[PDB]
């Protein structure tokens, strides 16, 4: 049976939601609320103009499909999705409900012990093993996209939905400091290995308290990266598809890889070893999430019987060309078929 909905205007917005959600307060637009069915405090997000163009309609479908699939302790999941519409013909608004997140990793990064770093990076890799097993690439791992609570428990959120723009990646900005070099400069078709580069940048910052590669622009950032890991050899150069980018790289004086024990002074030698295996220029040769979970740095948390993988995830829609109203009808079907978690 359809729940009873009620309406209210919150900061120049009309919100129409089921009675179970109470005490809404602004925090798409997002409100915090109390969910009387589950007892949790929740975030309710009303999508802005979800079907205004073909690109926007497909992006709405993409986000709903991804959030419906993610069922893992270290990844954001969907508690509910609803529309006040009674039929496809009046369908216009989409609302998403998740657990309410408080601090991100920035709000926590306090004095962190090596034990804190072990536990935080372990949880990121445990969630990434799950995400990657479904052939999903996050693409935007950075401290503001990692929620952390008082007990140091962590969830990954804000998957890259192919959103970030040119102006957003320009200059002295944290939105670019965690990106792998091959995707920052469009060197090649990238894959899930780009996320492991991001984890290395995050781990380094937890150990030192400082951004690893705070470039003032794309080129300054590339120079910081190559000073640490060395300039590429002929093997990697072959894999860069742009003749232009290859010529630029060969314009630079050659540099050897630095000694990471003299960069991360005083760190656990096992942490230094893991960083050397994540921060490898050739993406083919980086450690994977599944391999990293078995590294000795995580010996006190690793449990191979409690590091689950995902159900298969069908992304064939990504190569499909549809009209606005066909993307809209697919989205409607996914809203009405939602089954809540236990
Ligand atoms: O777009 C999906 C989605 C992403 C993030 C969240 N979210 C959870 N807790 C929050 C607190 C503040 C702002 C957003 C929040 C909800 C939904
Ligand atoms: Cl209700
Ligand atoms: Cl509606
Ligand atoms: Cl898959
Ligand atoms: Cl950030
Ligand atoms: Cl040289
Ligand atoms: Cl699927
Ligand atoms: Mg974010």
């Amino acid at each position: 049976e359809r729940p009873t909905f009620y309406r209210q205007e919150l900061n120049k917005t009309i919100w129409e939601v089921p009675e179970r959600y109470q005490n809404l307060s602004p925090v798409g637009s997002v409100c915090a609320a109390f969910d009387t069915k589950t007892g949790h405090r929740v975030a309710v997000k009303k999508l802005s103009r979800p079907f205004q163009s073909i690109i926007h309609a497909k992006r709405t479908y993409r986000e709903l499909r991804l959030l419906k699939h993610m069922k893992h302790e270290n990844v954001i999941g969907l508690l509910d999705v609803f529309t006040p519409a009674r039929s496809l013909e009046e369908f216009n608004d989409v609302y998403l409900v998740t657990h309410l997140m408080g601090a991100d990793l920035n709000n926590i990064v306090q004095k962190l012990t090596d034990d804190h770093v072990q536990f935080l990076i372990y949880q990121i890799l445990r969630g990434l093993k799950y995400i990657h097993s479904a052939d999903i690439i996050h693409r935007d791992l950075k401290p503001s996209n990692l929620a952390v609570n008082e007990d140091c428990e962590l969830k990954i959120l804000d998957f890259g939905l192919a959103r970030h723009t040119d102006d957003e990646m320009t200059g002295y900005v944290a939105t670019r400091w965690y990106r792998a070099p091959e995707i920052m400069l469009n060197w090649m078709h990238y894959n899930q290995t780009v996320d492991i580069w991001s984890v290395g940048c995050i781990m380094a910052e937890l150990l030192t308290g400082r951004t690893l590669f705070p470039g003032t622009d794309h080129i300054d950032q590339l120079k910081l990266i190559l000073r640490l890991v060395g300039t590429p050899g002929a093997e990697l150069l072959k894999k860069i598809s742009s003749e232009s980018a290859r010529n630029y790289i060969q314009s630079l004086a050659q540099m050897p890889k630095m000694n990471f024990a003299n960069v991360f002074i005083g760190a656990n030698p096992l942490a230094v070893d893991l960083l050397e295996k994540m921060l490898v220029l050739d993406s083919d040769k980086r450690i994977t999430a599944a391999q990293a979970l078995a590294h000795a740095y995580f010996a006190q948390y690793h449990d191979p019987d409690d590091e689950p993988v995902a159900d298969p995830y069908d992304q064939s829609f990504e190569s499909r060309d549809l009209l606005i109203d066909e993307w809209k009808s697919l989205t409607y079907d996914e809203v009405i078929s939602f089954v809540p978690p236990p």
